[PDB]
């Protein structure tokens, strides 16, 4: 019998040490499950309201008023309903805080009880996550998209690309993936020692070194692939986040590598990469509202390599409606809690299925220990996740539960591998 | 422990009074779930094989021996894996039987254990078949595609096109759906008294009057429509299924009302229809192999409707991604008894959505007391259902499925309307 | 087994008219559920079956129906026993108040009375025919099946309602359920030839609109003969006349193109028993044509099961009283021409301690519903009419009969040719 | 009964993508647990064995073969016992491998099974695993010793000491003790920033910049505590990790901030820091094998602060039995993965506790979200864990697990705070 009984709210810590909320939902059953709250840094204007204490504990970053929220509000406005109903839930959330952008009662009250009560179903149900949320086709295991070498918003340097990623689309399964990946990031560490370059992390665990610039970078991460004994391309290949409206300034354009340049600008530094290095995605190439810009960008080079949408569509069914319409990138970046439920996260991803774009699961730069993306990532059978390099456990636990599920699934695993960069 | 502990098969009856195989899974939790499985009567050519007795006894229409492969093979094969992994247990029986297209076991037998072992998986897991197959996020109920007016294979009539149906877009609920075509098929009964045509039902439920033609019988809908008091194309708009492999013969062509015509000019005949009918959907226009015929006849009126691949496709991953290359149809009849796995359907299914195409599950003209493909529909939001005129329980029985799951989901529901047809604008 | 909650709602019968269904839920988690069937040739004296009237389905809603089951029926009989069927069929019908069911409706009681009933024997673990007929119920009946359809159950001019061929010669059920199968394909092939239609009428049996009955009789007999089976020794032959559908009151029996009296028509069943392998024939005179029912009994009951539909309705009353006057020889049994299943079983035993056979029944709108399956084997009948091996309305209750053959093993016995002593 | 029925191990990866041993158990009762294991970077010459695989993959760094033995050889070893006898199951994990530093099969195998089948224990009593280990006395949240600027062996820098630690002992609660070190975690952040110094993260999540010396970094983390609004010493104090076996060498010294040192050279290194600063802990101060250093510095300055041997001791009742016979340190860093079960871990805190010496559970360099250490330190009342910066998951869901148990004891919490540094006033 999965109805729910009690729903109780905690603060806990970040990756980051900063506040988020944790929330565990209590079933009639005995069933009771847990979910933490991820916390971006690069957020875009659209994301769903997170709600901070202000006030002097925690820098003002506290979210005791979120875990008072989930207490007073939300606790009992879902206790009695069938936690097997996510978007009945889901609804009465969306009603109760009664604002579009969830600012009443936060993105971050309201997910956590989302999450957890998906996550409660689940095991009342006996079902791994992945199952219970994607049915039993449910097996494509993800191409990990590794953040190995952290610039923008995430370290303290004046390198403008935000994330340079390696992409094992070579190898045979998810497990043997991993290892690449592992190793690459492990060349590169010892790459960076031997040139004059800093090994200290930044906050998803790739290396921060103060590069001259993107190309500079590149050939620091092809040469890591190629000292852990992989080719470039066949066995990994590489991908980026631009997470460009962090350089774009409204009326000046793009400040960008030493030159203020336009859209158009921006997108022939793109094409130039292409034809230089394996790239099979591009993300935030453009700034969140650039919609023009992108709609270029996207007919330009959009046949030869994925572009996908990250501050412009915040996970969010309106803003990827206006994309798909206005022919806008052909890849979602899919981001619980910049749409805070996961009923609309799921629409979203409908949404782009059907549109023919691919979509790619998504931690934050602020991630905590729960595991729950890798069971989403297998669930929507998305191919491709983004968690982080394979350092910091808030990144490696999702790396490991993908190692569990693989296992779980056994003969019917499936890695996308290849599959997942048509283009390339 | 949703183990397998056993499987059971045995010889029922469907609706034709044919024999077909149904299925028993039993779970070590003591959990017991039966699939029944359909058959056709117009079969394309690359349905997975359907294993018959021969002989006398009914015909020659026996499933002993797909009974008897249940219990001498599938089921030892299976007993033991969790039915939770629905993959691993269908690709276990694929590979059983060794044959591309089922031969060995049969596709009945096959299915009948895939359909069973999913059905288990989900009373175990104490969620109801459109939650369980779906997950949580499962809550469009279908637009009805009801046949009320059945010629071709499933009738003994002249009627060549084989199904004419109604598509009750405008009504805001599944419930108030199922009402308005109930009352367009009794009104059609009504119309048919009235010009002294047979009331006579054919095979899927509706009407199987010898009328002289396309343009006959899609008039006497429209005069059902306006009698039940609803509005043509705004409330209940119109649907075909030609089966036209069922009158091609290759090189000749398709004969058709009384001539002999081409893939261009069976294009025309449907342009035609378009320009005077409130059409959402034409399923099968042209043959199983006119792969070239197909992709004009897209290209033609594709944006205008719906044109959706039966006997082209077969539910068959390998014959759609063909399809969506070589721009033939916009939208997947999807048939779990044409594949022959439930897994395989869905990667159909997954397939078909990711390439902009729309799916319709489809019962077939032989049917059973089962209501699997009702809760599937809502499981895959193909917002489009085609199970019957409202007529014969082997057809109600999923439309009363379907009104229990709109209940169930409460006020989660959402009727998929006239957003499952675009290209339709009365 | 106690009683917690009772839902009804509107479901579609078999020609897409609305009717009941019901769910019982108990205590011990058990949830049962029962539909209701409805005649269209239905005999004045049965119980009131409650229609809404206005627009929807052309008059033929049953919200009522189902509102009275919410509001009235349920809360009486939450808390009572489901085990204690004839104090929960006697609470329904001193609930209602009148003698023929009219203020909640026969078909709001019959849903809630079989549900009870398929709610304890879920309860007790055990199928409905075992719950009901205990540990000797065993007989599996004589399919008597109606595969040419006339009268009221299609449009044409065929004034007898049914034409049903009776497997009495197989050695099981099973085998009896082929036999009736083969000739039913056989018939469609015979009406193909003869260019007559083989669209079906309301009972998936054929409804060519033949000259007359001989010529549908000699239609059936060739069909038996087509699928190598013997008319008589292996399939024999029976009629429903439904007579209360062609008789006008003073007029007389409006029949074949002339006027006849009861005499006549007793005169013309005489001609065919002389003609044709007849087990058994229904109705052949009208619903209170008393004194016509005695003379034809005297005269021809010694040669032919003589069986009471529309003159009995499934009521203990009106059988007394055909009992006491020489009336018949047989009950059809249909629950819902009663409302209960107490009231059905008391005219069963009535009959039956009567020396009169019984026949359960369908009606001609029938549902994916399969109790009278069970209640067949339950109470011994011996003979079972519920429709073609064609529509599954039809077909699932034979279907359910292979089940129950299956489950009784080695106890199962086949009532074959000894339900019909007269014939040979 | 709690009967252990399978044991399953997989190859995982540890924080700093390196594999490493996860274990499962489960009991025939239906009780499913699961085990992660650490490793270090520093790690004493007197460890028990890590097995790693050699060759190709992962740089050497595979635990296929600890893998393997779990499934080959510890897995029927343990199935049929009963999960609740700890002292029988470690006994049987000691013996089979046979051998005193757990070389045959890895200490890394055996722990792996050691912990989880507490674990198994503890959930098939449906009890959190402090309250399993440590009954119902067990009561006292730690103070969380944060290595908030990182050097050694934990980064790549020329900074000496390995560990500079803040110690929130001023706090009424472990939830506010928590909040204090976040706050001066961050506030080092801004400063760091201030100073154009390096705020990339080491091992352990503290900030790794190139400072000059001992006192340069203590004095950053000073004007930070000052800059998060709280007073150095009576709100917040300091700790150090020396790690001095990372710069010794045999023969020639201590070589250290670019001269070579005798043992009382770094005494009278240790007791200048004592007076300029508000420090409680000084851990591994001298090398894992000068015994003599240590008798001499802990007669030097053991009365006036805490001296914490790590490498000297590696959580061995054997060496340790020693360092109080020999007057060496007063404190035991407490690693269960330098030792290889709970049982020999428990058998080693007891030496301790028993001999005057305090306990302080410590994390290794490379850590797995597996948070079992939370629930140890509070399971043996030990007053003082080790675990990280608040940052980086693999530390911060340490700290997380110390806030549940805190709001799980409710009223029965104690914050151990100013009473676990007795000397420092
Ligand atoms: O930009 C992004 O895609 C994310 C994850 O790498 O970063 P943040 O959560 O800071 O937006
Ligand atoms: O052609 C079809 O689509 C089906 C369903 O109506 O008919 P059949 O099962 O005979 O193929
Ligand atoms: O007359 C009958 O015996 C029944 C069933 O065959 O028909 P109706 O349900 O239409 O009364
Ligand atoms: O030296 C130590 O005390 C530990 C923990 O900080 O590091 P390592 O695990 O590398 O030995
Ligand atoms: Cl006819
Ligand atoms: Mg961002
Ligand atoms: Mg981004
Ligand atoms: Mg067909
Ligand atoms: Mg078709
Ligand atoms: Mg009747
Ligand atoms: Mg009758
Ligand atoms: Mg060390
Ligand atoms: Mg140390």
């Amino acid at each position: 019998m999965p109805i729910i009984e009690q729903v109780r709210a905690r603060e806990i810590l970040d990756s980051r040490g900063n506040p988020t909320v944790e929330v565990e939902v209590a079933l009639i059953d005995g069933t009771f499950a847990r979910a933490a709250v991820p916390s971006g840094a690069s957020t875009g204007e659209h994301e769903a309201v997170e709600l901070r204490d202000g006030g002097d504990r925690y820098g003002g970053k506290g979210v005791q008023k979120a875990v008072q929220a989930v207490l007073d509000e939300i606790g009992p406005a879902v206790i009695g309903l069938n936690a097997d109903d996510q978007r009945l839930v889901d609804q009465a959330l969306v009603d109760l805080d009664g604002t579009p952008d969830k600012s009443r009662l936060g993105g971050n009250a309201i997910l956590g009880v989302s999450l957890a009560v998906a996550k409660a179903a689940a095991d009342s149900a006996e079902l791994p996550l992945f199952r219970y949320v994607g049915g039993p086709n449910a097996h494509i295991l993800p191409v990990p998209m590794m953040n190995i070498l952290n610039g923008g918003a995430h370290a303290d340097t004046a390198v403008d690309i935000q994330e340079f990623m390696v992409a094992p689309i070579g190898a045979p399964s998810f497990v043997e993936a991993l290892r690449w990946g592992a190793e690459v990031y492990h060349a590169l560490k010892s790459v960076l020692k031997k040139e004059g370059l800093s090994t200290g992390l930044g906050d998803e665990g790739g290396f921060a070194p103060d590069v001259a610039g993107t190309t500079a970078a590149l050939d620091l991460i092809s040469r890591a692939i190629e000292s852990a004994g992989l080719r470039p391309g066949a066995d990994v290949a590489l991908a980026l986040d631009a997470a460009a409206t962090e350089f774009f300034t409204d009326g000046t354009g793009y400040v960008f590598e030493g030159t203020t340049r336009t859209a158009d600008q921006m997108t022939e530094f793109y094409a130039g990469l292409l034809g230089a290095y394996p790239l099979v995605s591009i993300e935030d190439p453009l700034s969140e509202d650039d919609w023009d810009g992108w709609a270029a960008l996207t007919a330009s080079i959009g046949d030869r390599v994925q572009i996908v949408g990250d501050d412009i569509f915040v996970t969010n069914p309106e803003r990827l409606e206006e994309g798909i319409e206005r022919g806008v990138a052909n890849a979602l970046l899919v981001k619980v809690n910049q749409i805070g439920t996961l009923t609309e996260t799921l629409d979203a991803v409908t949404l782009a299925h059907h549109g023919g774009y691919r979509t790619m699961i998504s931690h934050r730069s602020g991630e905590t220990e729960d595991t729950m993306i890798a069971d989403l990532a297998v669930a929507i059978g998305s191919g491709q996740i983004k968690t982080g390099a394979p350092a910091r456990s808030e990144r490696v636990a999702k790396y490991n539960q993908l190692l569990r599920i693989e296992e779980a699934l056994g003969d019917a695993a499936r890695y996308a591998g290849d599959l997942a960069f048509p283009r390339f």
